[PDB]
């Protein structure tokens, strides 16, 4: 079902920008062009080699958002989609590090390296997601619902 949303998601951003904007189209479609690869990522995920890129993807991804928000008009509906997809991989790389559990190896080090920047960028996202909705929370209903969603404490 994973792998579904995030095709869907792409033919959401060529579509939804054509209605909304034109000049993001080129920023739209490094996203989409992620959401292919962290599309077999998810299906080729436990293998303990294809996680690793999912990680550099978040971060990386996290780059492509800030700059929607940092220039030209801003789509919600990316910026959910966007930070929807990412909670999805972080929920499941952070079960991968959680399988291994604590011992003493280099792989766990890489996966540590990789996995603190995706966490820091999907942290920068909410960040100035937080602010840009402070500002009108009822306007941008769907980027603050969704933060409360990937965000839990239980």
């Amino acid at each position: 079902k994973t792998q579904s949303d995030l095709q869907k998601f792409m033919t959401q951003l060529d579509h939804l920008i054509k209605d909304d904007i034109s000049n993001t189209q080129e920023i739209i479609k490094d996203v989409l062009e992620y959401l292919k690869k962290l599309d077999e990522i998810y299906g080729s995920l436990r293998n303990h080699s294809q996680l690793t890129e999912a990680l550099s993807l978040g971060k990386r991804l996290s780059k492509s958002l800030h700059e929607m928000c940092g220039i030209e008009p801003l789509e919600e509906e990316i910026c959910s989609g966007l930070i929807e997809q990412l909670y999805k991989l972080i929920t499941a790389s952070r079960r991968i590090l959680e399988s291994c559990a604590d011992s003493n190896s280099p792989y766990i080090h890489h996966l540590r390296n990789d996995y603190q920047d995706l966490l820091q960028e999907f942290q920068i996202s909410l960040k100035i997601l937080t602010e840009k909705c402070l500002e009108n929370p009822s306007s941008l209903q769907n980027l603050s619902l969704t933060l409360v969603s990937i965000i839990k404490t239980a």
